[PDB]
């Protein structure tokens, strides 16, 4: 219904409601405060954060889970530029985010060029200069964020546009069918002829709408699977016997050996940016691309067969047309048997008593004890990230947020807060180093204020270890990587959250269990002995 | 055997002596048959490497026209036409042509020379960031900074130009990259994706809307004209019997000879059959259409249900917010829709009356010639075997107004950016694709002189092109609007020329119509010339104000 | 009485009916005497408002040449030439011309139409973000989005074009802004700033360097040619007696007639007097020079102390990192330096020998004509009362090589971007500034046909321009380098034309040289024509490889 609106902000809020938005994250200011004011009259919850960067991280968590964009709302100038890192992180990981940023009155733009600053790190960036287009622009931002391979979108809203009246109407919010039957038959024939097929899963294969169809295709075909880190949660060792690990980080993965051995590779939901094809595509295998978009071709990614459409309907049709389960070639069996032994060796069953400060593998064990299938895990960036990534095969979480191609620090706690708001009846564990922690730890006030049931673990080394380990390897000396200690227990408690500090190994497991039982935000500082990190870092590409 | 194989004898991995050789080998894999351009030092190794190829070098006389010629090739073949130019002004002379191709959806790849990578940042070259200059007028614009990426970038440029909604693509080639060695292979070209149709539930939703509509109409856009959609479109029209109108970009997607309920074109006039059926419609089904082709505020009354069928979701703007989107392979969607239509449309009395009115067309000795006399004489020489290309100016409006009585099956007229000078270069490009057929190009005297340097190219090629000039000694399309708004003229009058002698100085055949009676015999004589000819036709534009009141005037730039 | 007064009867605050009227009033305040361009609907109110002004409307036949003509006006008058075009292709047709003006430092303001503000974002217009397209090739590019800013933006565009190091500036004018009402006043134009000279301690530092140098030389750039610096430059040269060489952008900053130690120009050759003195120098003092004019890697051996004198600090690049910078008003700095020079330079034997060698110049009946024969005949008709303009191609190198024996005081040849087509439009612009003087323009057949449409403009204006074509039926400058590198040619040959008849079809006088003996009498006859004339001169380019070995070959685009 074309309505007359007293304020553009009111039409904005009504469009947000049509988009299923449940919360907005951000920080108000004069240029944008009419949108904040209009939200008082809506069902949408206003969540003030303490740094705009984290509004973008929280929004990304909401977008990743729900498939509908999370929303950040900030004022002009620094409110917008404080989003840029967060928006680039969302765009890189495929998380649907819409950021609405205030701007000066249109008449004053003559006397920050936010659109130019956001264009390199968004799918869509635009400023509303014609009030008659307000709802169209917002709708287009959600469509850009949510459709295809999702990503981030930025809309600049001049103060006079959202304050003044407008004429317009709200616009209501699967958009593709399955790949054609002839293409399904073509792929099914290739599968029937292949001796060493393998599935390479990318981002879109991990979307919730695809989980049942993916499982049916794997159950029917029993074809080995390897996954990019964007798709780290699509399949795991505990739910598929022919899982070959995540590829992209470690130089000794079954998935890579199977990709090298393959005579047929079927990439599902995958874009080359997720794992450089020069690393895995020999060119000797027939290459099938299945995604919501055409292939992003490059010299090491020129598919022989290209299917575009609804992934679930496509995989369901494909499963319906596979004649027999794969019988592994002897080479493929050995690769997977090799990986079983690799996993046993990584478990370190017999070298199981430890020393202090805590050995990383001891911390991983204690984390895997408290993270079960009802718990979400978020992972920051740092040396601990490599440890957790190495042991993803033995984590059994509801969901793991870990993929981080920009390698942005500070993501874990805001990701966890956003994920908790989606399913607040559940617990979230976030883990970071001490460097990443302090880049977003201001949101502990937000977490206390929300009573968010988040447990944050800090691997404490008083430095930037992941950088130090590389400096030591290249130069045998450290520079800019050491800093001072903090009383993290007292730090957490000054916010009104529960604090814990692990003063002994034996206290590790009971402390984490005690922290998990807190109904609300808790922080646990865990001193770590990274001496053995060179051992793990040598397992990297 | 796989496309990416490093042991394919048809696409071997080689240590190429010059990156230019790999570029040329890649062009061959893209099906390129000729390149249009002007050489210079930075790009001359690509010109040289083309000597060892089956690809023909066609030197033009101004780079803008290389882009125009390439667009004609792209539109007709569906594979990108290619322009090749040197650094600096060789590149910047392409920008209007690349914008025109991108706006019309014509696949064009421009390869432009650049200074050596080490010299890029020197102040001498600060006013020629060509990627920044081409980004606003292309789908794809990139510079090759790594020799290993040479084939990938050229391949990706063709893929951007040709796939999705086609458009123009620019590649900057630094001199040291094309002159120096490279290791790599050609990337074999891929076809269109095997794309799902729209979802079945959405298609049923639209079938039900069709069953309930009293005045449905199909609005065809650019992608409806692609050959992969031809059979499916024909079958849907035969099964549904729903009327159809086409934007100018939809080209010959449908013709009156095959479908009795074709209402003609939309995009310029406000009062023709297609416009009246769109105004009457309770359901508009757009196929392969984007608002770039025809501003929706001009045709969408907001009273009809709106369906969007295309390979891409809609970009919602004012007056184009579809109620249902059918996203996917157009042919697959149309085939599924045709299966779910239970009966042929019984036209409303008003709709039947609109189409009957279009069927009626009753088919002037003043000198200078009346526009209608010129149109009628052109319709005599332009038969189904002849391609027609049309420039921009008042004559374009006359020709568009009576396009229904031209029987050329190949017409290049669509020109949303309203670029002058396009007609002769479009005609040369079209002739090169089908040299066994005559092309007739038509312009005003303003547009003629913006690209007439290519008459030398036409003579050198022996192109069978007849160019007609409507001569008024001014920029009439601008004058009409100035007279209407201000009742006085500014900047629209210039002096006369002897266009017969002008054409002959190129070695083309020249003609000038000096009386009304001489029009038709002169056109026949110029048509019988086997090679380039130019005919000047003095025109009396007195009646033009009456035609422009039938136009969407706000669209004129 | 103050410049910003709201009660100035000479610049009243008004409720203007149309923003276009305020634009035109602002142009009058900037001293604009004519505008070059092509109208269209979006911009036609500015054309209309010019009817009520003393400013002359000059319609051109291709927008590129409006930019070229404007550059000639800017260079000669020091106040920006003005191009006026419509939206879309009217704007994008300017880009090469704006880049050429910016690179040469010619002040040019282009006013381009645009769609109404409300329509800017519609998809039809997505390929014409003109500010983004012009930003890489201008000093200043902006769109007026607030009517209250109309005069400010036009004023600021002239200030960007004219002040500092001059260049080109673009203003986008939305149709609704120029058609609708505005409240405001004209902004009176300001002069150059009253700028301090370089600091006294730095000037003494350079005076001491002069006192110690055995082979000092002045290298003059663009800003040395500005009239405000003329007396100061002359006085410094007379006091110091230091030799001087000029980039091509320095124009007529110094001539051999006034200063006996002028070594000629640098920028193309590697072996002329200026190049040898720069190679010999222990001290190089650059005045008004920027590396954009002449790549420092070509001339700076790194063995001399380097002084930078300009209104702006240096931008340090490879081979241009000055040891002392004298930043400030050039005239003020040169006047202070002259006061601190204690004696005239005694030239070194080598330096004196270099200059003696330049003084020697001993001042061929084959057909086609030898280039040297053509140069010598041109030197007969080009006297101090005649302006000479020169296009790009091999003939440019010949003319540059013997520029020392042309006695025209006004020569437009500098062309770092190497843009073809410049000469005829430059000549028309120059003639409009001083219509009492003859202009001779010279091009090849390639460059001729890129701008020859302006022969109609020349005939319509009755411009006293003689255009000479060196005719080889190819793109020779490219062919020479292809032959040298590859020993074969590609894309450089085209067909012949009857240029006499070509010119006559415009109503210009045409001539064709058919024998060596006929060259000089034909040139004299074409020179005696009072109005536009064209002379075709067949040229034998066999010897060109010998000339190009004297060039910095890497500079050719
Ligand atoms: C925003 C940003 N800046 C720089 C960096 C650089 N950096 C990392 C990159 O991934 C590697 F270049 S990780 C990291 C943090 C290390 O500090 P902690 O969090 O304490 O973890 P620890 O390894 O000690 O366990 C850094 C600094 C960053 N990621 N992100
Ligand atoms: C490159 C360019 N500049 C300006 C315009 C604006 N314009 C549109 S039609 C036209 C007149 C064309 O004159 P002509 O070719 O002689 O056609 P006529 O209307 O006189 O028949 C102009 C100048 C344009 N469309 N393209
Ligand atoms: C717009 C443009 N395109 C290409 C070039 C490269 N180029 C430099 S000189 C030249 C040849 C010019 O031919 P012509 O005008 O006939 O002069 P000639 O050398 O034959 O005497 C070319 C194509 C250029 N400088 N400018
Ligand atoms: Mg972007
Ligand atoms: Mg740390
Ligand atoms: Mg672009
Ligand atoms: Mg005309
Ligand atoms: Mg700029
Ligand atoms: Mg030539």
């Amino acid at each position: 219904p074309v309505r007359q609106w007293a304020h553009g902000a009111d039409l904005v809020v009504s469009q947000l409601e049509a988009q299923g938005v449940r919360q907005v994250f951000g920080i108000p200011g004069a240029k944008i405060d009419k949108v904040f004011d209009s939200l008082l009259d809506s069902s949408i919850r206003i969540i003030p954060v303490r740094h705009e960067a984290n509004a973008a991280f929280m929004a990304a968590a909401v977008g990743r889970i729900t498939g509908k964009a999370g929303v950040a709302l900030v004022t002009s100038g620094p409110g917008c530029s404080n989003l840029i890192t967060g928006m680039a992180t969302a765009n890189s990981e495929g998380d649907p985010v819409v950021a609405l940023g205030g701007a000066v009155k249109r008449a004053d733009k003559a006397k920050m060029d936010t659109v130019a600053m956001f264009s390199p790190v968004t799918k869509y960036a635009i400023e509303v200069t014609a009030p008659d287009a307000l709802a169209e622009v917002v709708s287009n931002a959600f469509r850009a964020a949510e459709q295809g391979r999702p990503g981030s979108a930025f809309v600049s809203l001049p103060q006079d546009v959202v304050d003044g009246p407008v004429s317009g109407k709200v616009l209501p919010a699967p958009q593709m069918g399955a790949a054609p039957d002839d293409a399904i038959d073509q792929v099914a024939k290739l599968i029937a002829q292949a001796k060493n097929p393998i599935f390479l899963l990318g981002l879109m294969a991990s979307q919730p709408e695809n989980s049942k169809a993916l499982r049916r295709l794997l159950e029917t075909s029993h074809i080995p699977v390897t996954s990019t880190y964007q798709a780290a949660g699509a399949v795991n060792q505990d739910n598929f016997s022919r899982f070959a690990g995540r590829v992209g980080l470690f130089n000794n993965q079954a998935g890579d050996r199977l990709l090298q051995l393959a005579d047929l590779v079927i990439c599902i939901g995958y874009s080359p940016v997720e794992y450089e094809p020069a690393m895995w595509n020999s060119g000797n295998a027939t290459l099938v691309h299945i995604d919501v978009l055409p292939a992003y071709e490059e010299r090491n990614y020129t598919p022989d067969v290209e299917l575009v459409g609804d992934i679930a309907g496509t995989l369901n049709k494909l499963a319906q047309n596979i004649d027999h389960r794969l019988v592994l070639s002897p080479q493929a069996a050995e690769i997977l048997r090799d990986r079983q032994h690799q996993r046993e060796l990584l478990d370190r069953r017999g070298a199981q008593l430890n020393q202090f400060a805590l050995h990383p593998l001891r911390i991983v064990r204690a984390m895997q004890d408290i993270v079960n299938s009802d718990v979400t895990l978020t992972v920051d960036m740092g040396s601990f990230h490599i440890w957790i990534a190495r042991y993803l095969y033995s984590f059994r979480a509801r969901q793991v947020m870990i993929s981080n191609g920009q390698q942005t620090m500070g993501v874990a706690l805001p990701w966890a807060i956003g994920a908790w708001l989606v399913n607040p009846e559940r617990k979230v564990v976030s883990v970071s180093g001490d460097g990443g922690f302090l880049q977003s730890s201001m949101e502990l006030e937000t977490a206390v204020r929300l009573k968010a049931n988040v447990l944050h673990l800090i691997w404490v080394d008083n430095g930037y270890n992941m950088v130090a380990i590389q400096e030591e390897k290249k130069y045998q000396r450290l520079s800019g990587v050491e800093f001072g200690p903090m009383d993290f227990k007292a730090y957490a408690e000054s916010f009104g959250a529960k604090g814990f500090a692990v003063e002994s190994a034996e206290a590790l497991e009971p402390t984490l269990r005690a922290a998990m039982d807190v109904d609300g935000p808790a922080v646990v500082a865990i001193p770590v002995d990274y001496r053995d990190n060179p051992l793990l870092m040598g397992q990297l590409h």
